[PDB]
DNA sequence: CCCCCCCC
């Protein structure tokens, strides 16, 4: 029996959610000082809230192709505790990790359940925010540059990059990094509102972005403030 | 149990 992601808690392993993916992290491998494994990571909304949730290992192999982004499902029984707020853009005390115990069932998008949601930080309030810090920012992308392949050496890895650079209506324009596949996809065409979820803040050039692939793009929030980007954009911003 | 996200 459902209950909202909000009443969700530690203290009783009994519940049923009906909530929508948002985030969907493709399968990685770990290995260090402590243990071995794969896992991929969801982010989940309802019309109480929001909160992310990862599958390891052997619910990895079960849950990775039952579950794709946009759609609504049942999620049953995990393991809650305190969310690590280091690592998160997600707004919620706890964050669920599959086990034996998780169910996951197909729900009706009959309720509309809402989409990603964000606590936005003008692009002119960076300033103020810390390195590693993860922000969410809604800007016109004025302008993109062609992807191109960067050489990881600490790790052995070749990367596409795509600088992209964002204002508000503060006239505040930031760089933002994309990479991989995003800097390989993104195309920029007609300056669209960008609202990201989860950006990291990274100190180079006073302050930048790059955005990660936890972070969720949406090319035109269908949401108050993206009209009131483009209504100043297409005034002031011009 | 992850939690790396790269470069100038």
């Amino acid at each position: 029996k459902v209950v909202p992601i909000a009443s969700l808690t530690p203290y009783q392993s009994k519940w049923t959610i009906c909530a929508r993916v948002t985030n969907k992290s493709q399968i990685r491998t770990w290995s260090n000082s402590r243990g071995e494994g794969k896992l991929f990571s969801l982010e989940l909304v309802d019309e109480s809230g929001e909160i992310r949730a990862t599958a390891f290992n052997e619910q990895v192999d079960k849950f990775f192709p039952l579950i794709e982004v946009n759609k609504v499902y049942y999620f049953s029984k995990g393991t809650l505790k305190i969310a690590n707020k280091q690592f998160t853009a997600v707004k919620n005390d706890y964050e669920m990790t599959f086990n034996n115990e998780t169910s996951v069932m197909p729900c009706e998008d009959d309720h509309h359940l809402p989409t990603v949601q964000f606590d936005f930080t003008g692009i002119d309030d960076l300033e103020n925010k810390s390195k590693d810090s993860l922000v969410d920012i809604i800007g016109i992308c004025k302008s993109y540059e062609d992807a191109t392949k960067i050489t990881v050496r600490s790790n052995n890895r070749e990367v596409a990059k795509r600088n992209i650079y964002l204002m508000d209506t503060s006239g505040k324009v930031v760089t933002a990094t994309l990479w991989g596949e995003d800097a390989d996809k993104f195309d920029g065409s007609r300056q669209p509102v960008l609202a990201i979820k989860g950006a990291r803040v990274s100190d180079f050039g006073g302050r930048s972005l790059s955005v990660l692939s936890s972070s969720t793009i949406i090319a035109n929030p269908d949401i108050p403030e993206a009209y009131k980007l483009r209504g100043w954009f297409d005034a002031e911003g011009q």
